[PDB]
């Protein structure tokens, strides 16, 4: 998590898309939704990211309306953004025991308990807590079949990076449990 606010420049795709949603909480506005292979994943936004100004508009206090609305009509040539990076969000670093364990039981994505004198105790790991990425992918929907998959095929440094279930509740709130599966980038990122 960047201690940082950096500029992002965009440009809509053939179809005119970015593919972005935008939640309104506490009157910023935030990243619901990276589309996979769109302007929005390959200049690396981010779910939670806040969205500070939109061609050096102000956000604060937009609806999740009037933010899509202003996105739809910006010339679609150049779109610049000031992000602030995923500010609801913290990054903790775990080591896996032999046994292949970081240490900590999770249900759907929601962590639900921290195992006595394992790594996740040891670095303070919190339950109701989402898992939001793993060695910075992005995990959000994925079954919790496939996060434990990812934890497995991880090397022994597991980077978790992990959100208030609170804050995570009201943000993908009315976005189907199927559509976070479906068309959240799940993808390491391109170089």
């Amino acid at each position: 998590i960047k201690q940082g606010i950096r500029e992002v420049i965009l440009c809509k795709d053939q179809d005119g898309k970015i593919g972005l949603r935008l939640k309104s909480i506490d009157n910023g506005i935030f990243v619901q939704l990276v589309q996979a292979n769109s302007p929005a994943s390959l200049v690396g936004l981010r779910f939670g990211d806040q969205v500070l100004q939109i061609n050096g508009e102000n956000c604060a206090g937009w609806s999740s309306d009037k933010a899509h609305k202003v996105l739809k009509q910006a010339f679609g040539e150049k779109i610049t953004m000031t992000i602030r990076d995923r500010p609801f969000e913290r990054t903790i670093t775990m080591h896996k025991d032999s046994t292949g364990h970081v240490g900590f039981i999770f249900k759907n994505g929601k962590i639900t308990s921290i195992v006595k004198d394992s790594s996740a105790a040891r670095n303070g790991l919190l339950t109701e807590h989402n898992i939001c990425e793993i060695n910075g992918q992005n995990v959000i929907g994925l079954k919790d079949s496939q996060i434990a998959d990812i934890l497995s095929t991880s090397g022994t440094v597991v980077t978790i990076t992990i959100m208030p279930a609170f804050i995570f509740e009201h943000i993908i709130k009315r976005m189907a449990p199927s559509i976070m599966k479906s068309l959240m980038d799940h993808t390491i990122p391109e170089v």
